[PDB]
Protein backbone atom coordinates (compact mmCIF):
# COMPACT_ATOMS: atom_id res chain seq x y z
CA UNK A 1 0.00 0.00 0.00
CA UNK A 2 0.98 3.74 -0.45
CA UNK A 3 0.26 6.39 2.09
CA UNK A 4 0.89 9.86 2.14
CA UNK A 5 1.39 11.92 5.21
CA UNK A 6 1.32 15.58 4.96
CA UNK A 7 2.18 18.02 7.92
CA UNK A 8 5.05 15.39 8.39
CA UNK A 9 7.58 18.05 10.60
CA UNK A 10 5.03 18.78 13.16
CA UNK A 11 4.66 17.02 16.69
CA UNK A 12 2.47 14.28 15.53
CA UNK A 13 3.62 14.40 11.87
CA UNK A 14 7.26 13.60 12.73
CA UNK A 15 5.70 10.74 15.29
CA UNK A 16 4.03 9.50 12.33
CA UNK A 17 7.12 9.43 9.56
CA UNK A 18 7.97 6.77 11.87
CA UNK A 19 4.90 4.69 12.85
CA UNK A 20 3.61 4.68 9.33
CA UNK A 21 7.03 3.69 7.96
CA UNK A 22 6.33 -0.42 8.54
CA UNK A 23 2.10 -0.02 7.28
CA UNK A 24 3.41 1.08 3.84
CA UNK A 25 5.34 2.70 1.35
CA UNK A 26 5.48 6.37 2.80
CA UNK A 27 5.50 9.75 0.90
CA UNK A 28 5.92 12.31 3.89
CA UNK A 29 5.62 16.15 2.68
CA UNK A 30 4.92 19.62 4.59
CA UNK A 31 4.55 23.00 3.02
CA UNK A 32 8.30 22.88 2.27
CA UNK A 33 7.89 20.05 -0.58
CA UNK A 34 9.53 21.19 -3.43
CA UNK A 35 9.44 18.44 -5.50
CA UNK A 36 5.83 17.88 -4.29
CA UNK A 37 3.18 20.57 -2.90
CA UNK A 38 2.09 19.98 1.18
CA UNK A 39 1.15 23.78 1.58
CA UNK A 40 -2.35 23.68 2.81
CA UNK A 41 -2.83 27.20 1.88
CA UNK A 42 -3.28 26.14 -1.95
CA UNK A 43 -6.33 23.38 -1.55
CA UNK A 44 -6.17 22.88 -5.10
CA UNK A 45 -2.63 22.25 -4.86
CA UNK A 46 -3.04 19.59 -1.97
CA UNK A 47 -5.95 18.28 -3.96
CA UNK A 48 -3.37 17.87 -7.19
CA UNK A 49 -0.90 16.00 -5.01
CA UNK A 50 -3.42 13.33 -4.03
CA UNK A 51 -4.11 12.88 -7.89
CA UNK A 52 -0.53 12.86 -8.68
CA UNK A 53 0.30 10.12 -6.45
CA UNK A 54 -2.91 8.58 -6.09
CA UNK A 55 -2.33 6.93 -2.27
CA UNK A 56 -4.01 4.25 -0.75
CA UNK A 57 -4.13 5.73 2.32
CA UNK A 58 -3.73 9.92 3.21
CA UNK A 59 -3.25 11.22 6.83
CA UNK A 60 -3.53 14.62 7.32
CA UNK A 61 -0.95 15.89 10.24
CA UNK A 62 -0.90 19.06 8.69
CA UNK A 63 -3.26 22.01 10.11
CA UNK A 64 -3.95 25.76 10.92
CA UNK A 65 -2.86 25.17 15.00
CA UNK A 66 -2.58 28.34 16.70
CA UNK A 67 -5.53 28.96 18.54
CA UNK A 68 -5.29 32.53 19.08
CA UNK A 69 -3.79 33.54 15.86
CA UNK A 70 -6.69 31.57 14.34
CA UNK A 71 -9.03 34.18 15.76
CA UNK A 72 -7.00 37.36 14.09
CA UNK A 73 -6.70 35.02 11.05
CA UNK A 74 -9.98 33.19 10.62
CA UNK A 75 -9.53 33.21 7.02
CA UNK A 76 -6.19 31.19 6.91
CA UNK A 77 -7.50 29.51 9.88
CA UNK A 78 -10.54 28.30 7.42
CA UNK A 79 -8.32 27.65 4.70
CA UNK A 80 -6.03 25.09 6.26
CA UNK A 81 -8.84 23.30 8.40
CA UNK A 82 -11.27 23.22 6.66
CA UNK A 83 -11.25 24.27 2.94
CA UNK A 84 -8.36 22.14 2.01
CA UNK A 85 -9.59 19.12 3.93
CA UNK A 86 -12.73 19.41 2.02
CA UNK A 87 -10.57 19.38 -1.21
CA UNK A 88 -8.10 16.65 -0.39
CA UNK A 89 -11.68 14.79 1.14
CA UNK A 90 -13.43 15.34 -2.82
CA UNK A 91 -9.83 13.68 -4.10
CA UNK A 92 -9.61 10.96 -1.90
CA UNK A 93 -12.80 9.64 -2.64
CA UNK A 94 -11.90 9.70 -6.67
CA UNK A 95 -9.87 6.49 -5.85
CA UNK A 96 -11.50 5.54 -2.81
CA UNK A 97 -8.77 6.43 -0.72
CA UNK A 98 -8.72 6.43 2.76
CA UNK A 99 -8.26 9.91 5.14
CA UNK A 100 -6.95 10.17 8.58
CA UNK A 101 -7.72 13.12 10.13
CA UNK A 102 -7.01 14.93 13.46
CA UNK A 103 -9.29 17.29 15.54
CA UNK A 104 -10.25 18.68 18.98
CA UNK A 105 -12.06 18.53 21.72
CA UNK A 106 -12.42 21.86 21.09
CA UNK A 107 -15.43 21.33 18.73
CA UNK A 108 -17.33 21.26 22.46
CA UNK A 109 -18.57 23.97 24.29
CA UNK A 110 -17.73 23.71 28.40
CA UNK A 111 -19.45 21.66 31.38
CA UNK A 112 -16.76 20.34 34.00
CA UNK A 113 -17.02 16.45 34.49
CA UNK A 114 -18.67 14.90 32.11
CA UNK A 115 -15.93 13.45 29.12
CA UNK A 116 -18.15 14.26 26.05
CA UNK A 117 -18.69 10.93 23.64
CA UNK A 118 -19.06 11.27 19.86
CA UNK A 119 -22.77 11.39 19.53
CA UNK A 120 -22.83 14.80 21.79
CA UNK A 121 -23.73 17.82 19.93
CA UNK A 122 -21.50 20.46 18.72
CA UNK A 123 -20.81 24.30 19.32
CA UNK A 124 -17.26 25.35 19.04
CA UNK A 125 -16.51 28.28 21.53
CA UNK A 126 -13.69 29.44 18.82
CA UNK A 127 -12.51 30.21 15.20
CA UNK A 128 -10.02 26.95 15.66
CA UNK A 129 -12.74 24.76 17.32
CA UNK A 130 -15.42 26.37 14.50
CA UNK A 131 -13.00 25.58 11.53
CA UNK A 132 -11.98 21.97 12.61
CA UNK A 133 -15.51 21.22 12.97
CA UNK A 134 -16.15 22.78 9.36
CA UNK A 135 -13.38 20.33 8.22
CA UNK A 136 -14.72 17.46 10.13
CA UNK A 137 -18.40 18.02 8.58
CA UNK A 138 -16.63 18.56 5.12
CA UNK A 139 -14.30 15.01 5.22
CA UNK A 140 -18.00 13.54 6.55
CA UNK A 141 -19.91 14.66 3.83
CA UNK A 142 -17.12 14.24 0.92
CA UNK A 143 -15.57 11.04 1.95
CA UNK A 144 -16.81 7.58 3.46
CA UNK A 145 -13.72 5.94 4.04
CA UNK A 146 -12.56 7.99 6.49
CA UNK A 147 -11.08 8.14 10.31
CA UNK A 148 -11.35 11.33 12.15
CA UNK A 149 -9.06 11.11 15.71
CA UNK A 150 -10.34 14.25 17.98
CA UNK A 151 -7.71 14.75 20.24
CA UNK A 152 -6.44 17.10 22.76
CA UNK A 153 -3.47 18.66 24.77
CA UNK A 154 -1.06 17.12 22.36
CA UNK A 155 3.06 16.95 23.14
CA UNK A 156 5.69 15.94 21.63
CA UNK A 157 9.81 15.71 22.77
CA UNK A 158 10.44 17.23 19.74
CA UNK A 159 10.54 20.80 19.78
CA UNK A 160 8.47 23.07 21.82
CA UNK A 161 5.61 21.60 24.32
CA UNK A 162 3.79 22.59 27.71
CA UNK A 163 6.43 20.69 29.77
CA UNK A 164 9.46 22.47 28.56
CA UNK A 165 8.27 25.79 28.41
CA UNK A 166 6.98 25.44 32.21
CA UNK A 167 10.54 23.76 32.65
CA UNK A 168 12.25 26.71 31.18
CA UNK A 169 9.81 29.01 33.77
CA UNK A 170 11.03 26.78 36.69
CA UNK A 171 14.63 27.26 36.10
CA UNK A 172 14.49 31.26 35.61
CA UNK A 173 11.59 31.96 38.60
CA UNK A 174 11.14 31.81 41.60
CA UNK A 175 7.04 31.20 41.79
CA UNK A 176 4.49 30.33 39.12
CA UNK A 177 1.15 30.64 38.27
CA UNK A 178 -0.74 28.14 36.29
CA UNK A 179 -4.53 27.19 35.80
CA UNK A 180 -6.23 24.38 37.68
CA UNK A 181 -9.74 24.74 36.36
CA UNK A 182 -8.98 23.69 32.56
CA UNK A 183 -9.05 19.50 32.32
CA UNK A 184 -8.08 17.03 29.86
CA UNK A 185 -5.91 14.13 29.02
CA UNK A 186 -2.20 14.99 27.80
CA UNK A 187 -1.71 12.68 24.82
CA UNK A 188 1.49 12.22 23.48
CA UNK A 189 2.04 12.41 19.91
CA UNK A 190 3.77 9.02 20.20
CA UNK A 191 0.04 7.61 21.30
CA UNK A 192 -1.52 9.18 18.56
CA UNK A 193 0.98 8.13 15.75
CA UNK A 194 1.01 4.22 16.99
CA UNK A 195 -2.99 4.43 17.07
CA UNK A 196 -2.83 5.59 13.74
CA UNK A 197 -0.95 3.03 12.05
CA UNK A 198 -3.22 0.29 13.74
CA UNK A 199 -6.26 1.57 13.00
CA UNK A 200 -5.20 2.03 9.47
CA UNK A 201 -4.86 -1.91 9.25
CA UNK A 202 -8.03 -2.52 10.90
CA UNK A 203 -9.79 -0.34 9.11
CA UNK A 204 -8.52 -1.69 5.71
CA UNK A 205 -10.10 -5.35 6.31
CA UNK A 206 -13.19 -4.13 8.12
CA UNK A 207 -14.08 -0.44 6.72
CA UNK A 208 -17.24 -0.91 9.31
CA UNK A 209 -14.96 1.24 11.52
CA UNK A 210 -14.91 4.27 9.38
CA UNK A 211 -16.36 7.49 11.51
CA UNK A 212 -15.81 9.85 14.48
CA UNK A 213 -13.05 8.69 17.29
CA UNK A 214 -12.03 10.32 20.67
CA UNK A 215 -8.42 9.64 20.92
CA UNK A 216 -6.66 10.73 23.90
CA UNK A 217 -4.55 9.34 26.84
CA UNK A 218 -6.49 8.03 30.00
CA UNK A 219 -7.24 9.74 32.85
CA UNK A 220 -7.93 13.48 33.15
CA UNK A 221 -5.86 15.95 34.93
CA UNK A 222 -4.98 19.86 35.00
CA UNK A 223 -2.38 22.48 33.69
CA UNK A 224 -1.71 23.05 37.37
CA UNK A 225 -0.91 18.72 38.15
CA UNK A 226 0.41 18.16 34.65
CA UNK A 227 3.13 21.40 35.56
CA UNK A 228 3.09 19.76 39.24
CA UNK A 229 4.12 16.32 37.89
CA UNK A 230 6.69 18.05 35.41
CA UNK A 231 8.68 19.64 38.20
CA UNK A 232 8.78 16.63 40.41
CA UNK A 233 10.20 14.95 37.66
CA UNK A 234 12.39 17.17 36.84
CA UNK A 235 13.51 17.11 40.65
CA UNK A 236 14.09 13.45 40.75
CA UNK A 237 16.32 13.79 38.20
CA UNK A 238 18.92 16.03 39.66
CA UNK A 239 17.30 19.36 37.36
CA UNK A 240 17.46 22.30 40.01
CA UNK A 241 14.35 24.45 40.22
CA UNK A 242 14.85 28.18 41.14
CA UNK A 243 10.94 27.53 41.58
CA UNK A 244 10.43 27.15 45.62
CA UNK A 245 6.46 27.81 45.60
CA UNK A 246 3.71 26.20 42.58
CA UNK A 247 0.64 28.54 42.83
CA UNK A 248 -3.24 27.40 41.47
CA UNK A 249 -5.50 30.21 39.51
CA UNK A 250 -8.58 30.63 37.62
CA UNK A 251 -8.52 30.86 34.07
CA UNK A 252 -9.82 34.57 33.47
CA UNK A 253 -7.32 36.72 35.50
CA UNK A 254 -4.45 35.98 32.16
CA UNK A 255 -5.67 36.95 29.25
CA UNK A 256 -6.14 34.51 25.97
CA UNK A 257 -8.13 35.95 23.13
CA UNK A 258 -9.96 32.46 21.76
CA UNK A 259 -12.04 31.05 24.46
CA UNK A 260 -10.55 27.76 25.56
CA UNK A 261 -12.71 24.97 27.44
CA UNK A 262 -12.64 24.12 30.94
CA UNK A 263 -13.87 20.48 30.14
CA UNK A 264 -11.88 19.33 27.70
CA UNK A 265 -12.00 15.50 28.52
CA UNK A 266 -12.71 13.04 26.37
CA UNK A 267 -14.66 9.78 26.33
CA UNK A 268 -12.59 7.22 24.13
CA UNK A 269 -14.85 3.87 24.74
CA UNK A 270 -15.46 4.04 21.00
CA UNK A 271 -11.89 3.78 19.92
CA UNK A 272 -11.22 1.24 22.42
CA UNK A 273 -13.78 -1.31 21.31
CA UNK A 274 -13.24 -0.99 17.69
CA UNK A 275 -9.69 -1.63 16.86
CA UNK A 276 -9.21 -3.42 20.19
CA UNK A 277 -6.69 -1.02 21.42
CA UNK A 278 -5.59 0.21 25.10
CA UNK A 279 -5.16 3.77 25.70
CA UNK A 280 -2.61 4.50 28.68
CA UNK A 281 -2.82 6.74 31.13
CA UNK A 282 -1.82 10.08 30.34
CA UNK A 283 1.59 10.11 32.85
CA UNK A 284 3.18 7.16 31.32
CA UNK A 285 3.77 9.23 27.87
CA UNK A 286 4.89 12.14 29.99
CA UNK A 287 7.26 10.75 31.95
CA UNK A 288 8.84 8.76 29.32
CA UNK A 289 9.16 12.18 26.99
CA UNK A 290 10.34 13.87 30.39
CA UNK A 291 13.50 11.03 30.81
CA UNK A 292 14.14 11.48 26.71
CA UNK A 293 14.63 15.02 27.17
CA UNK A 294 16.50 14.92 30.99
CA UNK A 295 18.83 11.76 29.56
CA UNK A 296 20.71 13.88 26.38
CA UNK A 297 24.44 13.39 26.05
CA UNK A 298 26.54 14.48 23.15
CA UNK B 1 -4.51 -8.54 26.18
CA UNK B 2 -1.64 -8.44 28.75
CA UNK B 3 1.81 -7.81 27.83
CA UNK B 4 4.65 -9.05 29.90
CA UNK B 5 7.97 -6.93 28.53
CA UNK B 6 11.46 -7.95 30.15
CA UNK B 7 14.79 -5.72 29.01
CA UNK B 8 12.67 -2.39 29.09
CA UNK B 9 15.21 -0.39 29.17
CA UNK B 10 17.71 -1.70 26.20
CA UNK B 11 17.44 0.03 23.08
CA UNK B 12 14.80 -2.40 21.37
CA UNK B 13 12.88 -1.97 24.93
CA UNK B 14 12.93 1.18 25.27
CA UNK B 15 11.26 1.66 22.02
CA UNK B 16 8.68 -1.32 23.29
CA UNK B 17 7.83 0.63 26.05
CA UNK B 18 6.30 2.65 23.37
CA UNK B 19 5.22 0.87 20.35
CA UNK B 20 3.25 -2.37 22.70
CA UNK B 21 1.61 0.56 24.95
CA UNK B 22 -1.75 0.36 22.66
CA UNK B 23 -1.30 -3.39 21.61
CA UNK B 24 -2.30 -4.07 25.19
CA UNK B 25 -1.57 -3.76 29.19
CA UNK B 26 2.01 -3.66 29.24
CA UNK B 27 4.06 -4.89 32.29
CA UNK B 28 7.85 -3.63 31.25
CA UNK B 29 10.44 -5.16 33.59
CA UNK B 30 14.27 -5.20 33.94
CA UNK B 31 17.13 -6.15 35.71
CA UNK B 32 16.17 -3.71 38.30
CA UNK B 33 12.86 -4.20 39.04
CA UNK B 34 12.13 -4.17 42.21
CA UNK B 35 8.50 -5.10 42.61
CA UNK B 36 8.95 -8.01 39.75
CA UNK B 37 12.22 -10.13 39.17
CA UNK B 38 13.62 -9.69 35.10
CA UNK B 39 17.03 -10.55 36.26
CA UNK B 40 18.02 -13.63 33.36
CA UNK B 41 20.71 -14.83 35.98
CA UNK B 42 17.86 -16.11 37.40
CA UNK B 43 16.22 -18.80 34.85
CA UNK B 44 13.56 -20.24 37.20
CA UNK B 45 12.85 -16.13 38.58
CA UNK B 46 11.78 -15.20 35.00
CA UNK B 47 9.76 -18.32 34.70
CA UNK B 48 8.25 -17.70 38.34
CA UNK B 49 7.15 -13.72 36.85
CA UNK B 50 5.67 -15.60 33.87
CA UNK B 51 3.98 -17.74 36.40
CA UNK B 52 2.62 -14.52 38.24
CA UNK B 53 1.24 -12.21 35.78
CA UNK B 54 -0.07 -14.94 33.22
CA UNK B 55 0.60 -12.73 30.13
CA UNK B 56 -0.79 -13.32 26.60
CA UNK B 57 2.00 -12.17 25.12
CA UNK B 58 5.99 -12.07 26.50
CA UNK B 59 8.47 -10.19 24.66
CA UNK B 60 11.71 -10.45 25.55
CA UNK B 61 14.58 -7.71 24.46
CA UNK B 62 16.44 -8.31 27.16
CA UNK B 63 19.82 -10.60 26.43
CA UNK B 64 23.67 -10.16 27.13
CA UNK B 65 24.28 -8.57 23.72
CA UNK B 66 28.90 -7.83 24.73
CA UNK B 67 29.69 -9.95 21.69
CA UNK B 68 33.14 -9.27 22.83
CA UNK B 69 32.50 -10.02 26.34
CA UNK B 70 30.80 -13.58 25.89
CA UNK B 71 34.03 -15.33 24.89
CA UNK B 72 35.45 -14.66 28.38
CA UNK B 73 31.91 -15.36 30.05
CA UNK B 74 30.49 -18.00 27.79
CA UNK B 75 28.77 -19.22 30.86
CA UNK B 76 27.11 -15.83 31.59
CA UNK B 77 26.14 -15.84 27.84
CA UNK B 78 24.75 -19.35 28.09
CA UNK B 79 22.30 -18.06 30.88
CA UNK B 80 21.43 -14.99 29.19
CA UNK B 81 20.42 -15.86 25.41
CA UNK B 82 19.83 -20.11 26.29
CA UNK B 83 18.84 -20.66 29.88
CA UNK B 84 16.51 -17.98 30.70
CA UNK B 85 14.84 -18.35 27.25
CA UNK B 86 13.96 -22.41 27.45
CA UNK B 87 12.66 -21.23 31.11
CA UNK B 88 10.54 -18.44 29.93
CA UNK B 89 9.32 -20.45 26.75
CA UNK B 90 8.46 -23.78 29.20
CA UNK B 91 6.61 -21.45 31.54
CA UNK B 92 4.92 -19.65 28.17
CA UNK B 93 3.55 -22.31 26.67
CA UNK B 94 2.00 -23.50 30.17
CA UNK B 95 -0.83 -20.79 29.39
CA UNK B 96 -0.56 -21.14 25.59
CA UNK B 97 1.41 -17.68 25.62
CA UNK B 98 2.91 -15.60 22.54
CA UNK B 99 6.76 -15.10 23.38
CA UNK B 100 8.33 -12.81 20.69
CA UNK B 101 12.20 -13.05 20.56
CA UNK B 102 14.85 -11.61 19.50
CA UNK B 103 17.99 -12.95 17.51
CA UNK B 104 21.02 -12.52 15.58
CA UNK B 105 22.49 -12.81 12.40
CA UNK B 106 25.62 -14.37 14.11
CA UNK B 107 23.75 -17.30 13.71
CA UNK B 108 25.30 -17.37 10.13
CA UNK B 109 29.06 -17.80 8.95
CA UNK B 110 30.25 -15.75 5.89
CA UNK B 111 30.14 -15.78 2.72
CA UNK B 112 29.76 -12.74 0.90
CA UNK B 113 26.98 -11.16 -1.67
CA UNK B 114 23.91 -13.95 -0.62
CA UNK B 115 21.29 -12.51 1.82
CA UNK B 116 20.43 -15.18 4.53
CA UNK B 117 17.63 -16.44 4.56
CA UNK B 118 15.71 -18.45 7.24
CA UNK B 119 16.01 -21.85 5.42
CA UNK B 120 19.63 -21.62 5.34
CA UNK B 121 21.89 -23.60 7.51
CA UNK B 122 23.74 -22.55 10.31
CA UNK B 123 26.89 -22.87 12.32
CA UNK B 124 27.45 -19.86 14.66
CA UNK B 125 31.11 -18.22 13.99
CA UNK B 126 31.15 -17.13 17.92
CA UNK B 127 29.86 -17.62 21.60
CA UNK B 128 27.52 -15.04 21.34
CA UNK B 129 25.96 -16.21 18.29
CA UNK B 130 26.08 -19.89 19.43
CA UNK B 131 24.36 -19.00 22.67
CA UNK B 132 21.42 -17.27 20.42
CA UNK B 133 20.77 -20.12 18.23
CA UNK B 134 20.68 -22.35 21.80
CA UNK B 135 18.14 -19.93 22.67
CA UNK B 136 16.06 -20.18 19.53
CA UNK B 137 15.89 -23.79 19.36
CA UNK B 138 15.27 -23.71 23.02
CA UNK B 139 12.10 -21.33 22.24
CA UNK B 140 11.24 -23.30 19.08
CA UNK B 141 11.30 -26.54 20.98
CA UNK B 142 9.40 -25.37 24.03
CA UNK B 143 6.55 -23.18 22.99
CA UNK B 144 4.91 -23.44 19.19
CA UNK B 145 3.93 -19.93 19.69
CA UNK B 146 6.25 -17.84 18.64
CA UNK B 147 8.07 -15.21 17.09
CA UNK B 148 11.57 -14.88 16.10
CA UNK B 149 12.97 -12.18 14.86
CA UNK B 150 16.74 -11.93 13.49
CA UNK B 151 18.18 -9.00 13.07
CA UNK B 152 21.43 -7.10 12.82
CA UNK B 153 23.50 -4.09 13.21
CA UNK B 154 21.07 -2.65 15.78
CA UNK B 155 21.15 1.43 16.95
CA UNK B 156 18.79 3.54 19.05
CA UNK B 157 18.69 7.35 19.70
CA UNK B 158 18.69 6.82 23.34
CA UNK B 159 22.00 6.23 24.56
CA UNK B 160 25.24 4.83 22.86
CA UNK B 161 25.16 4.08 19.31
CA UNK B 162 27.76 3.54 16.10
CA UNK B 163 26.64 6.97 15.38
CA UNK B 164 27.79 8.42 18.54
CA UNK B 165 30.70 6.72 18.83
CA UNK B 166 32.05 7.59 15.52
CA UNK B 167 31.41 11.10 15.72
CA UNK B 168 32.56 11.23 18.91
CA UNK B 169 36.15 10.34 17.07
CA UNK B 170 35.24 13.04 14.17
CA UNK B 171 35.40 15.73 16.42
CA UNK B 172 38.04 15.18 18.69
CA UNK B 173 40.44 13.22 15.95
CA UNK B 174 41.65 14.25 12.33
CA UNK B 175 41.66 11.19 10.24
CA UNK B 176 39.72 7.59 10.90
CA UNK B 177 40.15 4.11 10.50
CA UNK B 178 36.97 2.28 9.80
CA UNK B 179 35.91 -1.29 8.15
CA UNK B 180 34.92 -1.45 4.59
CA UNK B 181 34.23 -5.59 4.56
CA UNK B 182 31.69 -6.17 6.70
CA UNK B 183 28.00 -6.00 5.19
CA UNK B 184 24.54 -5.41 6.61
CA UNK B 185 21.46 -3.02 7.09
CA UNK B 186 21.45 -0.89 10.67
CA UNK B 187 18.25 -1.52 11.76
CA UNK B 188 16.67 1.04 14.23
CA UNK B 189 15.21 0.00 17.46
CA UNK B 190 12.23 1.68 16.02
CA UNK B 191 11.85 -0.08 13.18
CA UNK B 192 11.94 -3.32 15.37
CA UNK B 193 9.14 -2.03 17.96
CA UNK B 194 6.59 -1.37 15.59
CA UNK B 195 7.17 -4.47 13.50
CA UNK B 196 6.80 -6.27 16.38
CA UNK B 197 3.51 -4.36 17.41
CA UNK B 198 2.06 -5.26 14.21
CA UNK B 199 3.82 -8.55 14.55
CA UNK B 200 2.03 -9.71 17.70
CA UNK B 201 -1.58 -8.37 16.22
CA UNK B 202 -1.17 -10.43 12.80
CA UNK B 203 -0.43 -13.53 15.35
CA UNK B 204 -3.31 -13.49 17.82
CA UNK B 205 -5.65 -13.32 15.21
CA UNK B 206 -3.74 -16.04 12.30
CA UNK B 207 -1.64 -18.62 14.94
CA UNK B 208 -0.28 -19.77 11.28
CA UNK B 209 2.56 -17.18 11.19
CA UNK B 210 4.57 -18.52 13.83
CA UNK B 211 8.48 -19.33 13.46
CA UNK B 212 11.43 -17.59 12.47
CA UNK B 213 11.82 -14.24 10.50
CA UNK B 214 14.64 -12.00 9.10
CA UNK B 215 13.86 -8.58 10.44
CA UNK B 216 16.26 -5.55 9.15
CA UNK B 217 15.84 -2.64 7.04
CA UNK B 218 15.93 -2.60 3.40
CA UNK B 219 19.23 -2.28 1.65
CA UNK B 220 22.98 -2.97 2.73
CA UNK B 221 25.98 -1.24 3.71
CA UNK B 222 29.23 -1.42 5.46
CA UNK B 223 30.52 0.22 8.62
CA UNK B 224 32.58 2.37 6.62
CA UNK B 225 30.07 3.94 4.14
CA UNK B 226 27.47 3.90 7.32
CA UNK B 227 30.11 6.23 9.10
CA UNK B 228 30.82 8.57 5.81
CA UNK B 229 26.34 8.86 5.72
CA UNK B 230 27.15 9.71 9.79
CA UNK B 231 29.64 12.14 8.73
CA UNK B 232 27.97 13.60 5.82
CA UNK B 233 24.89 13.72 7.89
CA UNK B 234 26.83 15.66 10.85
CA UNK B 235 28.42 18.51 8.39
CA UNK B 236 24.58 19.34 6.61
CA UNK B 237 23.84 19.91 10.76
CA UNK B 238 26.15 22.15 11.18
CA UNK B 239 28.31 20.12 13.31
CA UNK B 240 32.16 20.57 12.34
CA UNK B 241 34.50 18.01 12.06
CA UNK B 242 37.89 18.14 13.33
CA UNK B 243 38.22 15.11 11.00
CA UNK B 244 39.19 15.80 6.95
CA UNK B 245 40.42 11.96 5.90
CA UNK B 246 37.94 9.06 5.72
CA UNK B 247 40.08 6.00 4.93
CA UNK B 248 38.66 2.58 4.82
CA UNK B 249 40.01 -0.97 6.34
CA UNK B 250 40.42 -4.44 6.02
CA UNK B 251 38.45 -6.07 9.27
CA UNK B 252 41.83 -8.33 10.52
CA UNK B 253 43.99 -5.21 11.30
CA UNK B 254 42.71 -4.20 14.43
CA UNK B 255 41.43 -6.80 17.07
CA UNK B 256 38.14 -8.09 17.86
CA UNK B 257 38.47 -11.17 19.62
CA UNK B 258 35.05 -12.89 18.98
CA UNK B 259 34.73 -14.07 15.03
CA UNK B 260 32.36 -10.88 13.58
CA UNK B 261 30.78 -12.26 10.22
CA UNK B 262 31.79 -10.31 6.69
CA UNK B 263 28.15 -11.08 5.56
CA UNK B 264 25.48 -10.23 8.00
CA UNK B 265 22.89 -9.35 5.20
CA UNK B 266 19.26 -10.76 5.55
CA UNK B 267 16.61 -11.25 3.01
CA UNK B 268 13.30 -10.62 4.87
CA UNK B 269 10.78 -11.54 2.58
CA UNK B 270 9.53 -14.27 4.88
CA UNK B 271 8.61 -11.27 6.90
CA UNK B 272 7.28 -9.02 4.61
CA UNK B 273 4.51 -11.21 2.93
CA UNK B 274 3.10 -12.89 6.13
CA UNK B 275 2.80 -9.64 7.94
CA UNK B 276 2.40 -7.53 4.99
CA UNK B 277 4.74 -4.82 6.45
CA UNK B 278 6.82 -2.90 4.59
CA UNK B 279 10.94 -2.24 5.73
CA UNK B 280 12.77 0.53 4.69
CA UNK B 281 15.89 1.82 3.48
CA UNK B 282 18.16 1.80 6.15
CA UNK B 283 19.46 5.17 5.57
CA UNK B 284 15.71 6.71 6.53
CA UNK B 285 16.17 5.69 10.00
CA UNK B 286 19.59 6.43 10.61
CA UNK B 287 19.34 9.69 9.12
CA UNK B 288 15.80 10.81 11.43
CA UNK B 289 17.93 9.12 14.77
CA UNK B 290 20.86 11.41 13.66
CA UNK B 291 18.47 14.53 13.34
CA UNK B 292 16.89 13.69 16.36
CA UNK B 293 20.31 13.82 18.32
CA UNK B 294 21.16 16.72 16.15
CA UNK B 295 18.19 19.28 17.04
CA UNK B 296 18.60 18.95 20.71
CA UNK B 297 17.59 22.38 22.64
CA UNK B 298 17.16 22.75 26.35
MG1 LIG C 1 11.18 8.55 19.75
Amino acid sequence: MNILLFGKTGQVGWELQRSLAPVGNLIALDVHSKEFCGDFSNPKGVAETVRKLRPDVIVNAAAHTAVDKAESEPELAQLLNATSVEAIAKAANETGAWVVHYSTDYVFPGTGDIPWQETDATSPLNVYGKTKLAGEKALQDNCPKHLIFRTSWVYAGKGNNFAKTMLRLAKERQTLSVINDQYGAPTGAELLADCTAHAIRVALNKPEVAGLYHLVAGGTTTWHDYAALVFDEARKAGITLALTELNAVPTSAYPTPASRPGNSRLNTEKFQRNFDLILPQWELGVKRMLTEMFTTTT
